[PDB]
Parts: C-alpha cells; sequence; structure tokens
C-alpha cells in the first residue's frame, strides 16, 4: 500500500482558536491559555472514511518572519483550515487575507480550504452570523463549518476529516 500524508496547515488571526481546535484534534482536551506565540506541529497515522492516512498539522502562530516551519507548510501544504471566532468580526474579515494569501503562495485559481467559524458557543459575544459565514464561504466556493474548541467540542474532528476529504475529491 502507499499510505498519503495530508498535510494541513491552519492558519487565521490571533486568539481565534487555532491551538485550542489542533490540541482538541490530537489530544481530545480544552487548553484555554495555550501561549498565543507558540507555533507546533502534529503528526499522525489516522483512519478517516476507512482509508489510512498521516496527517502532518501545522498550528501557525505569531510571525512568519520568526518561524522555522512556515515557508516549506505553506507552499508544500496539501490543504488549509482559514479560523475566525465569531466573536472578533476582524478576524472574519481578515479570512479575505489569508484567502488570498494561499492563492497567491500555491498559485492556482482555487485550492483545497475551509472556512472555520469557531467559538459558536458563545452566544451573547458573537458578532458573526451563520448566514455571513456561509455566504462568505459561498462566495470563495468552499465548505463552511462551525465549531466550538470548548468542552464538549463541536465539529472538531469533523473539521480536519472535511479538509482530508476536499483533497480526496479534488
Ligand atoms: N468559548 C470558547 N473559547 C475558545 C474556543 N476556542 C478557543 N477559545 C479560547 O480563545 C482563546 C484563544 O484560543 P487559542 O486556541 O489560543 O487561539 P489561537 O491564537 O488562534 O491559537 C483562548 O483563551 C481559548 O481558551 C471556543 O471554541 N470557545
Ligand atoms: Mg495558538
Amino acid at each position: 500500500e502507499n499510505l498519503p500524508t495530508y498535510k494541513l496547515v491552519v492558519v487565521g488571526d490571533g486568539g481565534v482558536g487555532k491551538s485550542a481546535l489542533t490540541i482538541q484534534f490530537f489530544q481530545k482536551i480544552f487548553v484555554d491559555d495555550y501561549d498565543p506565540t507558540i507555533e507546533d506541529s502534529y503528526l499522525k497515522h489516522t483512519e478517516i472514511d476507512n482509508q489510512w492516512a498521516i496527517l502532518d498539522v501545522l498550528d501557525t502562530a505569531g510571525q512568519e518572519e520568526f518561524s522555522a516551519m512556515r515557508e516549506q507548510y505553506m507552499r508544500t501544504g496539501d490543504g488549509f483550515l482559514i479560523v475566525y471566532s465569531v466573536t472578533d468580526k476582524a478576524s472574519f474579515e481578515h479570512v479575505d487575507r489569508f484567502h488570498q494569501l494561499i492563492l497567491r503562495v500555491k498559485d492556482r485559481e482555487s485550492f483545497p480550504m475551509i472556512l472555520v467559524a469557531n467559538k459558536v458557543d458563545l452566544m451573547h459575544l458573537r458578532k458573526v452570523t451563520r448566514d455571513q459565514g456561509k455566504e462568505m464561504a459561498t462566495k470563495y466556493n468552499i465548505p463552511y463549518i462551525e465549531t466550538s474548541a470548548k468542552d464538549p467540542p463541536l465539529n472538531v474532528d469533523k473539521t480536519f476529516h472535511d479538509l482530508v476529504r476536499v483533497i480526496r475529491q479534488q
């Protein structure tokens, strides 16, 4: 058998939940104080839709100019999660920056990605509606998913699996 690696890159503004989502996925715990500047990668064999793969995931953090790993992951990544927080309108607006960046680096008209609206467990603080998120995803022609990394987590496994599905379906 030829077991593929899917290199997945988690991008988005600071504070949106990239680390919490990634740690929830790999460790099944909610970490609420993960250093905003620390970048980690994760590697594991896992089975998605009854097909084995290796996932190599970068949880991006801090400045690109100080990152050892960023350049290679951006250039060679197979898919991207673009994460915003529904409580941070600027983070939602900035999705367009990440969308443009990915298409520029990958040098293609489209590329595997999912729009991830995180922190949907929060009601009072929510500033970006579901419909605003879904319309943005429609504009980019990419999937839209709502998540919460807080216990009990919502759609965390599904988000990573769905990105693999997009890669497989392209
Ligand atoms: N309520 C809630 N808080 C979250 C969620 N995801 C992350 N957080 C919190 O938001 C803050 C930033 O999360 P973090 O994962 O470090 O963001 P990052 O900078 O994108 O890596 C932390 O205090 C987390 O506990 C979520 O789904 N719901
Ligand atoms: Mg982080």
